[PDB]
């Protein structure tokens, strides 16, 4: 008696074609960070209403698990709740991200500006901030 279920299920996801390996590799100081910002124009902003209750602490864990390093973040339950993110692929590129949490309404404002802009690379990393921040907001997939 006793039926024993091993459920085997072995999965292999293969490296894109398009092989955008997004690096942390420059830690950016807050100084180095805000002149560089200021030094870019914001290359898309994308405005998206953010699916139930917000968990900070899930989103940032989640981002270091993609390699996205958190240069600053505000707290569960401060808004509007900004976040300044930063990375860098392997072909030398330096993106820049913020994400904002408007105060009464749930809006979360995605400001993405890298230093030399690609089209593949922009849509490519968002397509990363989108997998992240949708698999918090719905938990299943």
């Amino acid at each position: 008696m006793g039926h024993h279920h091993h459920h085997h299920s072995h999965m292999q996801e293969l490296p894109d074609s398009g092989a955008l390996m997004l690096v942390p590799n420059r830690q950016l100081t807050a100084d180095y960070f805000e002149k560089t910002w200021l030094s870019l124009k914001v290359a898309h902003q994308q405005v998206l209403p953010w699916r139930g209750e917000f968990h900070p602490d899930t989103l940032q864990m989640a981002l270091q698990v993609v390699n996205i390093q958190t240069i600053a973040m505000s707290r569960a339950g401060s808004r509007p709740w900004k976040a300044y993110l930063s990375a860098q692929d392997d072909t030398g590129c330096l993106f820049l991200t913020e994400l904002l949490l408007e105060p009464g309404n749930s809006e979360m404002q995605i400001s993405v500006k890298q230093n030399e802009a690609r089209t593949e690379t922009l849509n490519s990393f968002i397509s990363v901030l989108e997998t992240v921040i949708g698999t918090i907001e719905e938990i299943k997939s």
